[PDB]
């Protein structure tokens, strides 16, 4: 394959000492698990259990994410990234890191967010509310990309919103990684519906722009009330769903530009598809959320070529946000 490099924040890690990005060498220090009283279970993740808790020293609510220690290197990575990003705009705050002695289990302690339900959001949110929260996510992405970090798991479940206080936090940094120009990354990242074409075609030299594709998927589902927008049933079918909207001609131009070898599993499923106009997804139920500025902004995010997508900073300057 042909090499690629990010158009922005290309060398931010190159120009910092190893301590910043070498998470494997990072020394993790535990807090006191006895400072936290678990209140209730909030839910269960792939390799984690999330609880609402009280910090008994200051009577503040916190969230405790109990990790199933499957890979130590991955836990060190999440911790180092959370420490590096601590205090950034709309980044979840890691308040503490604790361990249970007997069970020998690590846990991350976060600021608590009174999360407004997803199904309770996409019907009451206005055109303004969509622009407002999209801009809040862009603040978090431009910040983490400026800090040389790709989130790699942008999706609705990883965006906590306290609607009453118009407060947004980008969470679950467990798949995040440091961007190093020329580095070949694992493509088995992000959640199916939000995976960029780069991942689906096994193009490893990707960058922060992967997050901009995921953001585009979120925007499309919100303005069109079609959740998820690209409904793949497996990773191969996910590319077919994208190709049914973006068309197969541009898919091959992308493969040719980067000299990508297309997996034989695509042979019988990809077919031939024209490019669809964004206006065809407009209906009576969603027309109050769609505007020419909304469709122009979406068109500039949902592009096969990872290099041709708007950066988070370029996205923030789009006319779609003139009212926020
Ligand atoms: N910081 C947080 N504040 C509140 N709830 C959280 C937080 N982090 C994760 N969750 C919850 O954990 C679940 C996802 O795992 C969801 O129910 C989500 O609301
Ligand atoms: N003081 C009550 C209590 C008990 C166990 C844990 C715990 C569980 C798993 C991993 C780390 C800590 C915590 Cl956070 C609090
Ligand atoms: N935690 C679920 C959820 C629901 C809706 C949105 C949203 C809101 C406005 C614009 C785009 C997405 C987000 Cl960011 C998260």
């Amino acid at each position: 394959p042909v090499p690629s490099r990010a158009r922005v924040y290309t060398d931010v890690n190159t120009h910092r000492p190893s301590e910043y990005w070498d998470y494997e060498s990072h020394v993790v220090e535990w807090g006191n698990q006895d400072d936290y009283q678990l209140v209730r279970k909030l839910g269960r993740g792939k390799y984690s259990e999330v609880f609402e808790a009280i910090n008994i020293t200051n009577n503040e609510k916190v969230v405790v994410k109990i990790l199933k220690p499957v890979k130590k290197k991955k836990i060190k990575r999440e911790i180092k990234i959370l420490e590096n990003l601590r205090g950034g705009p709309n980044i979840i705050t890691l308040a503490d890191i604790v361990k249970d002695p007997v069970s020998r289990t690590p846990a991350l302690v976060f600021e608590h967010v009174n999360n407004t339900d997803f199904k309770q959001l996409y019907q009451t949110l206005t055109d303004y509310d969509i622009r407002f929260y999209m801009y809040e996510i862009l603040k978090a992405l431009d910040y983490c990309h400026s800090m040389g970090i790709m989130h790699r798991d942008v999706k609705p479940h990883n965006v906590m919103i306290d609607h009453e206080h118009r407060k947004l936090r980008l969470i679950d940094w467990g798949l995040a990684e440091f961007y190093h120009p020329g580095q070949e990354y694992n493509v088995r990242v992000a959640s199916r519906y939000f995976k960029g074409p780069e991942l689906l075609v096994d193009y490893q030299m990707y960058d922060y722009s992967l997050d901009m594709w995921s953001l585009g998927c979120m925007l499309a589902s919100m303005i069109f009330r079609k959740e998820p927008f690209f409904h793949g049933h497996d990773n191969y079918d996910q590319l077919v769903r994208i190709a049914k909207v973006l068309g197969t001609e541009d898919l091959y131009d992308y493969i040719d530009k980067y000299n990508i070898e297309l997996d034989p599993r695509f042979n019988d499923i990809l077919g031939r598809h024209s490019r669809k106009r964004w206006e065809r997804f407009v209906h009576s139920e969603n027309q109050h959320l769609v505007s020419p500025e909304a469709l122009d902004f979406l068109d500039k995010l949902l592009r096969y070529d990872h290099q041709s997508r708007l950066t988070a900073r370029e996205a923030m300057e789009h006319p779609y946000f003139y009212t926020v």
